[PDB]
């Protein structure tokens, strides 16, 4: 996919950011992922993000990140695939190429390792990786490599491959000042863990789709919120906020690392063994996860039937 | 008036934050800002805040404070005067108290000094200086004070009086949720330092005014922008923001404090005579005044007009 | 007492600042004060800061802070008095000269209220304070009131009553380089809300006595730890660390504002009447309060 | 080494943390770097970590730094050799196991990447990174992995080549804590950028050692500072800051990132070929260059 077409993709609706599955070793499960990027299929996403920060980019392996690319291509259909990608520049060109060799649709790219630095030299760490490949790139705004509005003119001047921009920094007096400067130059995406409780604001900012997290695994309801908000129907919105977002925000804060442990365990709740986080993250508590399947409540996909004799 | 009537107001259109006039021995020059306030009027805001946080409350001594309301109140004609309050319990209920028998509108209540506080305490805190009056209160999330939703919605219901919410935080996610709780009880009020930066996001949040500092001195440019954000004319706000707010940021962000300091230099620019900044914040340089000054640029006050 | 003799007397021991007596009504009880300030000079701290953080400056009245400041006067003896002071420039000023004028040996200059500050204001800010008394200054160097290096030395050189720099940012890397720039122009006070967490790694900065705010209601254990520091036992200050100040910490950790409230709670226990804090502080919990006495243990009074 | 003799080796005196030399192509240029390390093997730090944070540690391919820890072996001497390691576990125990390969005598563990992580999760990874070699560890407290005291006394208690805690917080009321629980345990030691701004203070603290970054370019300087440190000679420390410290944080104050690009560019004025950072650290302009070379002044190598 040439760059003009992802960007046309990541403009065209809600954005899926599947968990990586691991089998009961650790190891990546691609019969598991398959499985609930299949279901994900069925809600029409025009884009995926495989092995991006819900995906737990930061504790995989280099060499598992096409890996993953490939099974979710395997069962994506219609959809575009994204992959994560990071790191100090060597590696991020790296793994940059290689998931362009295996058919990647474009890059995601998160934050340089560690260090903060100067523009200057997020300016070159990023044309670097942007012309390593042909596949379209979205630069992430986030922790310790958050672009000024000059910085990324530049890098759209120079990268014609550079595409979205997505933010995680929550810093609307800066993405206002984004979009107004690149215009129709990039797509927006939103990008705060629980973006949905951000999504109104951002519309206002320029933006008009996000990550969603939890479309994971209430996808339904994840659908309806993003039809709520493109239609302008406030109070539909309103009443998912206060339904479902903050009681999981409330579940979400209890520790850190739970932007993604929540996610997981929503995923393991609706029938598809997502397995174990990998450390440093850590699983919500089996009483963390009742918490959650409570709150899914009338969304849940299946039922169990929990073990039980006379 | 009653909280009711200032909760109307407040949502009525452009919220304005008079700088405060100071002579060279640093005095109250309340000819001054009577002739500032009252060209300041003709652009109709329809709530004035009388020493906030623009008009230097952090270094006002308590009685200045109702004076200087009163010399707002003088001119200010049907727009309704809401005065600066803050400090701790004891210090904040006589300053309410002092300026609700001047006859102010209404209080925006700015945080506590220095210390952090448990949201229980913030609670008290509140609950006791809306208690002590009986004018409208709008509360201010900034700094040392932020509440949480549900502490506020306790306020809300055991304080009628309190009818406003102001943000200086910038923080959405928690913006949302209160007014997704609170909904019509409160009038939601957009409190970032330069507020137009913020104001198309804050309508999504469920905010449709704000405070806008530069109103002080470009009033057109600021009505001109506040018209075109309510009626969805995104190239106007646009081109606005370019032209004018991302430079003026610019010349803003040189120093701490300047966020007060750049508006009073506007101020003068335009030849109302504001003096001097008081003592921690500073004046710009020349050279500053001089990038204002060329900012200001076709929005210079002409004395033909 | 003349700034030099404060400046003297700040280098001569351990510092604390008593906390704020209040009735059932939060009103100022004097009475209660006294009888606590009169048990703390016997264990004979050189000067005793009225009306400071610990003492709930924030939450007080600027009319009520001489108010205080004499109290403390009363039965302070040998003990020096310096009185709290802050706010804006112009409330800062009426402090200061009001407090003077009921016999206060020195100011501590407490932040600004509310607004970040450019350093060429804070000079501005400092200096009026200062050329507005005669009595010694401390300033505070912490939350949105911090002095660089350059601009302290100005100040000091402009201002001869200037004599004491009081740290509560925690910051070592500019601690040292304002003993480094100042020498022995100014005395270094410690002022991290629990101290003696600090004062090890402080004295290598330069600084050689600090508040203890725990002073307030264990001034013997407060002693014995100070008296451990400056003889270099250092095993004797990590027993004292880790079987007193790490659990208090844990105790002050539960909520914002229990750096004050907790103290306060030990002076309650301890059967001086010091009543509530005020608000936006909140008291400690009857459970809380427990953990508190159960740690002051055998220097229960 | 063993674990305890590594221990014993950072408790032994000043710390080195090589740059990284580069070519102009960005290549590590080894030839360049083992000129510099023979260099500072004059000065006789008892420790050398290859790779680490002033060696960009965070800008090399993991394939890189067993070469790099190679090279710096070659002509260290009898200097213990730690390497840099970090990252996420599964990378970091793949570049431990290299490292060690090659003969390091331990490993500086820096943090996972990118992510805030509760203390369970921080045990589970460094734990596993340490049972994934027997050679030496030390943790470094900074950024987005800072252990608490209770957090560190099990992997204490759990991994007996855990030998060294570095410390990047600045955080006194926390150090001071994790050295009384911990004792003699642990090797202390001091790691703000700038060492030498803090170390007075942590001694205190319990500290007495630190990495020097400058012994990069001014050796003979970090020694004397180190020495008079240990000795007490408050003056002679004093006079060092006031007349080379301050006016070296000046300079690396004027960008992020110059704690690094500072000390390479000092490097390339005492005339070691270091060559350029790796983005995203940008070099010194050539005014700031001017700034650093007139403060080595009297310390300057050669003409």
């Amino acid at each position: 996919m040439d760059p003009e077409q992802i960007k046309t993709a990541l403009g065209s609706g809600l954005l899926s950011f599947p968990v990586t599955h691991f089998d009961a070793e650790g190891r990546f499960a691609a019969d598991s992922y398959r499985e609930h990027v299949e279901w994900l299929a069925g809600y029409k996403a025009p884009v995926l993000f495989a092995a991006g920060g819900t995906g737990e980019f930061f504790s995989l392996k280099p060499d598992e990140i096409p890996t993953i690319v490939a099974a979710a291509k395997e069962v994506a259909g219609e959809t575009a695939i994204v992959s994560g990608c990071g790191y100090g520049t060597e590696i991020a060109v790296d793994i940059a190429r290689s998931v362009e060799k295996v058919g990647a649709d474009g890059i995601l790219l998160l934050p340089h390792y560690l260090i903060d630095a100067p523009q200057e030299g997020l300016y070159a760490h990023i044309k670097k990786v942007c012309q390593s490949v042909g596949i379209g790139v979205m630069v992430y705004n986030r922790d310790n490599s958050v672009l000024q509005a000059d910085t990324l003119a530049r890098l759209c001047d120079e990268c014609p491959n550079l595409v979205g921009f997505k933010d995680g920094t929550g810093d609307i007096g800066l993405v206002r000042q984004i979009t107004a400067k690149m215009g129709d130059r990039l797509m927006y995406l939103g990008g705060m863990p629980t973006a949905e409780l951000f999504a109104e604001a951002y519309l206002g900012a320029g933006f008009t789709t996000y990550s969603s997290a939890v479309f994971n695994f209430v996808p339904g309801l994840a659908n309806e919120f993003y039809a709520a908000l493109r239609a302008g129907e406030r109070a539909t919105c309103e009443r998912i906020l206060v339904d479902f977002f903050y009681p999981f925000m409330a579940i979400r804060n209890r520790a850190k690392g739970y932007a993604v442990s929540a996610v997981k365990a929503g995923v393991r709740l609706q029938g598809f063994n997502a397995g174990p986080v990998r450390a440093p993250l850590k699983d919500l508590t089996n009483e963390e996860i009742g918490m959650l399947e409570a709150l899914i409540g009338t969304h849940k996909r299946k039922a169990w039937s929990h073990p039980q004799f006379e």
